């Protein structure tokens, strides 16, 4: 389970479905991808020797991401799903492209990152709302068997990851603007010193700073939900959902800035 609230026993089942698939694709950083601006700061027409929190070159990634129609797996909220947090994450999250009538949809997985995502807790959530992104971190109530749905071409569940009737307490809450059209995203969600770090991207370059929190807690796990969807398989559209994950590490990295101050390459 993720939180304990029991927010549902619609359709609950023990199938082991799945397991997360191995990225042919690896790590290459050579040129910026897996790197980051580092926060405010403009490096021009430079080469920067700088340790940052950052994906091993060559590493594959796990997709993490989970597609049901109507029944949930208990077996999705344990290990290795539900993974150890350690110092982060670097992601590529495919954007899933959906249609109705002619009107484009975006859909992908939201990820949730915390501890004991109980209430006393303070769980950071990452979920696209159609070109928003929505982050907040905000003491939720999660349920045991937390997951999203297509708003689009709909789902045979209510949307349901947290309970909370009443607001609960937040640190955080923004919302960000992404690109509808684009194939993929990126994301740092990192920790230093009781700071969480957030970073993200919309076109396979470098990731740009979202936001910064002190929490003094350390996050020790992450998850990314489900997505319930009456569409995204082959007998509806041959669409799928990817959330591929891999660790980020305390590491040095060359960066190599041009003249307008953007990333170009990269050494691990
Ligand atoms: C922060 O997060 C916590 C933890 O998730 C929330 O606390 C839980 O809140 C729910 C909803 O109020 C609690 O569920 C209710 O528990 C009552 C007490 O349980 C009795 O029975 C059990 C049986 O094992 C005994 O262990 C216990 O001692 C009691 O004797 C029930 O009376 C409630 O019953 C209602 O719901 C059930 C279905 O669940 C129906 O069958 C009943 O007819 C009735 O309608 C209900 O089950 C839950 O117990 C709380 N957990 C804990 C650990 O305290 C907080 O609410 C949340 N805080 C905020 C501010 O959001
Ligand atoms: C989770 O909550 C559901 C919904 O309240 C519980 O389901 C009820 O369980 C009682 C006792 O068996 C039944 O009388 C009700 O008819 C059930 N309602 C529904 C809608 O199914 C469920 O038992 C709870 N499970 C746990 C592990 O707490
Ligand atoms: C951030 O984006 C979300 C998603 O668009 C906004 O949530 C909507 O807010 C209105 C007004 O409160 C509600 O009527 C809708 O039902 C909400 N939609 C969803 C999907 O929850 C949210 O208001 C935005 N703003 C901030 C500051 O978070
Ligand atoms: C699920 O099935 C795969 C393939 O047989 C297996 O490797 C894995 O250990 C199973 N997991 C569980 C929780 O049974
Ligand atoms: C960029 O740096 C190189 C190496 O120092 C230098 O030759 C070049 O003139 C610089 N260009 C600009 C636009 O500053
Ligand atoms: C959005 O993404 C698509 C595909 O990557 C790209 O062609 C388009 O130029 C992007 N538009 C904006 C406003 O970023
Ligand atoms: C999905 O792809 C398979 C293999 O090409 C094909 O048999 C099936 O008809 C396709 N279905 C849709 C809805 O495109």
């Amino acid at each position: 389970v993720i939180g304990d609230f029991n927010c549902t026993n619609f359709a609950i089942n023990d199938l082991n479905t799945t397991v997360p698939r191995i990225s042919e694709y690896v790590v290459d950083v050579s040129y910026g991808l897996g790197t980051y601006y580092i926060l405010d700061r403009v490096y021009l027409n430079t080469t920067i020797l700088f340790t940052g929190y950052f994906p091993k070159s060559g590493a594959n990634f796990r997709d993490l991401s989970l597609k049901g129609t109507t029944y949930l797996s208990t077996l999705w909220y344990q290990k290795p799903f539900l993974s150890d947090f350690n110092n982060g994450i670097f992601s590529r999250v495919k954007n899933t492209k959906l249609y109705v009538n002619k009107t484009l949809y975006s859909e992908f997985s939201t990820i949730v990152i915390g501890s004991v995502f109980i209430n006393n807790s303070y769980t950071i959530v990452v979920q696209p709302h159609n070109g928003v992104l929505e982050i907040t971190a905000c003491q939720y109530t999660m349920c045991e068997y937390p997951h999203t749905i297509c708003k689009s071409k709909g789902s045979s569940r209510n949307e349901s990851w947290h309970f909370d009737k009443s607001e609960p307490l937040c640190l955080f809450k923004k919302n960000f603007t992404y690109n509808v059209s684009t194939d993929w995203l990126y994301f740092h969600f990192y920790q230093e010193r009781g700071t969480f770090y957030a970073y993200y991207a919309d076109s396979g370059m470098p990731t740009t700073f979202l936001f910064s929190l002190y929490l003094g807690t350390l996050l020790s796990h992450y998850y990314v939900l489900p997505l319930t969807c009456n569409a995204i398989s082959s007998n509806t559209d041959n669409e799928t959902l990817q959330y591929w994950v891999t660790p980020l590490s305390k590491r040095q990295y060359l960066l190599k800035f041009d003249n307008r101050g953007v990333i170009t390459n990269a050494v691990d």
